[PDB]
């Protein structure tokens, strides 16, 4: 019942900031970052677990995923795309 | 059980405006704008609202977020997030 | 059960290639593309299907859609949107 806003882009840096939104007190709070900044990122729950797929880190196009476990409140990466992939659409089937 | 499309960019502004499509006549039709143009911007859906979370309007990267009610076709700011962010990923868990 | 990863942007060229990730067994595998490359593409899930709405193609930002059914492997051209959008956020609701 929360929604997270995982990395993208401010005015000056590319964000491996993660925040959370709880509707019933109308708040955002920050949880741990990514391993790697990621704008462009696609995002999607399977299993319990955020998934972040792909972006750019203001270095390189990623083709890296990590996948985030609330109950622990860490990510860790799983295995890559094929191809690096900014501005990539997700979802869950 | 409509897929909506939520801002973005044309090739001559950011959009503010919203579309909804119904799979079973296949065709899309224009709802309420948001208050801001937002591309980039993350959606989710969370109890019957929609979020749209950050962006970019033309002016500025954006840390604002409104939700849209489908039964009353309207908008509505709630809390920004922490930071702005563009090209953002969000999902509800 | 599974995670799609679509179209998106490499160092190199817009795609149209199309992804998805078991977490069973920790892979991606390469599925049949999109009918055009799209960047900045949004991704919802609605009867089976994963359509694809919007994005850019590296010649123009793009008002059509198209919908993947897995049980052929194969993408369809739908209704388009009523205006070009890349950088759109799609939810299903």
């Amino acid at each position: 019942g929360l929604i997270y806003a995982v990395g993208g882009y401010d005015g000056n840096t590319h964000l491996n900031s993660v925040e959370a939104y709880d509707p019933e007190r109308n708040e955002w709070s920050l949880v741990a970052p990514l391993s790697t900044r990621r704008s462009g990122v696609g995002v999607a729950v399977l299993n319990g677990l955020i998934y972040a797929v792909g972006g750019y880190d203001g270095n390189t196009h990623l083709n890296s995923v990590e996948a985030y476990d609330p109950e622990r409140n860490e990510w860790s990466l799983v295995a890559p795309l094929s191809t690096r992939r900014s501005g990539v659409g997700v979802a869950v089937l």
